[PDB]
């Protein structure tokens, strides 16, 4: 593996990921704040009530971002299939050709649920052009260093768009999505591809490990949101050995966990969550349980974000350092053991000891 275009990361104290999104310009603060991180994904919508747009509002970030820590890196959020407002380019590519949102054999419009969300028609050449150059354009410039390419599991779930489109059109938007993940690999390969990739599914026979490949990593989410008739623990179980095994193939992990419950979903797709609603102890323990989920996969290129959601100025956290971040972790000294519903990790500073039966965990800070 090729580690030259890699983040930053050390075991000192805990690896961190940063995944945010603010409607107006980040303050100087903040800024500070984001350039902390090794490894920060700017998501959709990004300071566009600032600055009339993603595409400027993320080049602005990034810019200043990067003045104040040049060794961050920074990606840019892209979805492969949903046409998300506010791209000021999307709007006006997709004014201009109506066509290139996928519609059904009534010649309607299919959309994400509760709106009028559509998709882009990937199928369709024009389109996976006009989407490839919209990623590495923007990767092109001087301060983004990677892209994070998002709903890869809507279009390889093959019930979430056979149940819209057919099973046909299923297969049609898969290989697409295939030539257009392979065109990506070999044109930001001076670059970094992060992926929403590894999700406990029946439909995956590796829980999207068998799709790593295209990507230098995987983002996840839902990880402690179970579907499919499995227990909260039994799916922990699962994503903990396919996170272990892509960490130990040398894949950059970036873990996004959320403080908050899960908001109702049995899908085994997306990550809404509650808004965190914890008292200081209790907030604690669940920082400690999610930092224990994560030490348990770890491996060198592993970054963990517990959040309050996605957007800075609803979040709870935002801006705010636990203690279980300063104190002094090292580098494992062997893998997870496993006994039963229950994991423990020693690290140079800390053991960890994990019940995902009882979500508890102890952080033995050494």
């Amino acid at each position: 593996i090729d580690y030259s275009n890699y983040p930053e990361f050390s075991w000192d104290t805990m690896p961190l990921y940063m995944h945010v999104r603010k409607n107006t310009a980040y303050t100087d603060e903040e800024i500070n704040y984001l350039a902390s991180f090794p490894l920060i994904t700017l998501e959709k919508s990004q300071a566009q009530n600032t600055y009339g747009s993603t595409e400027e509002g993320t080049l602005a970030t990034a810019s200043a971002i990067k003045l104040k820590n040049n060794k961050a890196k920074v990606l840019y959020y892209r979805n492969v299939v949903i046409n998300w407002g506010n791209y000021k380019n999307d709007d006006e590519f997709i004014s201009k050709n109506p066509s290139a949102l996928l519609k059904n054999q009534n010649n309607e419009l299919v959309y994400m649920p509760n709106g009028s969300t559509p998709f882009f028609d990937i199928t369709k050449s024009f389109v996976q052009e006009y989407w490839l150059k919209s990623v590495e354009d923007m990767v092109a410039t001087p301060n983004i260093d990677g892209t994070f390419i998002d709903a890869n599991i809507k279009v390889l779930v093959p019930s979430f768009f056979s149940s819209k489109v057919g099973v046909n059109k299923q297969a049609e938007i898969e290989n697409s999505y295939f030539s257009m993940m392979s065109r990506l690999k070999e044109s930001l390969s001076n670059n970094l591809i992060l992926a929403n990739i590894i999700r406990v599914r029946p439909e995956f026979e590796e829980n999207g490990l068998e799709y790593l490949g295209y990507f230098n990593g995987s983002y996840l989410e839902g990880f402690d949101s179970e579907a499919f008739g499995m227990s909260n623990a039994e799916y922990l179980v699962e994503g903990i050995e396919a996170t272990q095994k892509a960490a130990q193939s040398g894949k950059i992990i970036t873990m996004t966990l959320g403080l908050g419950e899960a908001i109702d979903n049995n899908t085994g797709i997306d990550d809404q969550r509650e808004d965190v609603d914890l008292n200081d102890e209790e907030l604690n323990k669940r920082v400690d349980y999610l930092l224990a989920i994560f030490l348990i996969c770890a491996e060198k290129y592993s970054y963990v974000y517990l959040h309050d959601g996605y957007l800075a100025t609803n979040s709870a956290v935002w801006l705010h350092q636990f203690d279980q971040y300063k104190k002094a972790l090292g580098a494992p000294l062997g893998k997870a053991i496993k006994n039963g519903y229950i994991y423990t990790r020693k690290f140079e500073n800390l053991d960890v000891w994990l019940n995902l039966e009882t979500q508890t965990a102890t952080l033995t800070w050494k």
